[PDB]
């Protein structure tokens, strides 16, 4: 015999074709499942059409059960860490999630391909569609910090295209609240230089999406260490990345990869400026 599906909150499951008396899990009888957006070790994310209210979602599944009360606890972290995320319109919503046979699920609304896939499915993106990721994934940080919050793993992966030229932020499983809590090492190639020593802080985040931006911009590889890496790190573009961009596009992005982050531009301070208005 199986436990029912238990929800997985951390603020304080039935559901509409949902039989506890039938075999199959939630999953299978609550959701049609449509395609395969991406596996890996995390587990598996399908395109899915809710039977409870007829509209398209995604849905994250873990890959194994859970081997033991703190593989289960740090799985179901992400969950409140995504709940502490909440509601805005830059950031992956989650609408629930629960556990099934050992196995975690988060079901979000239904974003577009990641950026990673965009530029890879384009060459080197118009500026006008990068001034919008920017800006959209900006908006994204400045609420994280807002909430205390702090994403240490923006990349090209984690950015999701929305509705008209719209970017979102998701994949919340690293985000640390300014004690920090558990957490995975972000990709090497996006790191703030800081992290090395462990230090952290909204900064950090700002100058991720920095890297982000200009690997996007001029879809070029990032060094993911030697002195490729260390030369990202000075204040200074090198030229190897910067051909074709423009010179507004060049004097945001040095603003984002200042390496102290005392001196580093805030997400606000960014959206402040007149090139980012509206
Ligand atoms: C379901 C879910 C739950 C929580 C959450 O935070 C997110 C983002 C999602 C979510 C993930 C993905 C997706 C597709 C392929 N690869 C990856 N990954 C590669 C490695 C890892 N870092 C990220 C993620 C797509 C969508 C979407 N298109 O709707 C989506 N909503």
């Amino acid at each position: 015999h199986q436990l029912q599906p238990r929800r997985v909150s951390f603020r304080g499951l039935q559901s509409p074709g949902y039989d506890p008396s039938r075999p199959e899990s939630f999953f299978q009888q609550s959701f049609q499942r449509l395609s395969r957006l991406g596996h890996g070790s995390y587990g598996e994310v399908f395109k899915v059409r809710s039977k409870e209210d007829g509209r398209l979602y995604a849905v994250k599944r873990s890959m194994s059960p859970f081997r033991g009360p703190k593989d289960r606890a740090r799985k179901l972290a992400e969950v409140g860490s995504h709940e502490k995320v909440g509601q805005h319109p830059c950031c992956v919503r989650l609408e629930q999630a629960w556990e099934e046979g050992g196995i975690l699920y988060l079901q979000t609304e239904l974003c577009g391909p990641s950026l990673q896939q965009h530029c890879e499915a384009w060459a080197s993106l118009p500026e006008a569609q990068v001034w919008g990721y920017l800006r959209d994934t900006l908006l994204a940080l400045a609420h994280l910090h807002s909430q205390g919050l702090v994403h240490l793993d923006v990349k090209p992966a984690n950015i999701f295209l929305g509705p008209r030229g719209r970017c979102k932020l998701g994949d919340f499983g690293l985000l640390v609240e300014l004690g920090a809590g558990e957490v995975q090492e972000g990709d090497p190639r996006y790191m703030a230089p800081e992290l090395l020593q462990g230090s952290y802080g909204t900064a950090a985040d700002v100058f991720s999406l920095g890297l982000t931006i200009l690997e996007v911009a001029c879809n070029m590889e990032l060094p993911h260490g030697g002195e490729g890496w260390q030369q990202l790190r000075q204040g200074y573009l090198p030229p190897e990345f910067t051909a074709g961009l423009s010179s507004e596009l060049r004097s945001v992005l040095v603003m984002m990869l200042e390496p102290d982050p005392k001196l580093r531009a805030t997400a606000e301070a960014l959206l402040a400026l007149p090139v980012l208005r509206q």
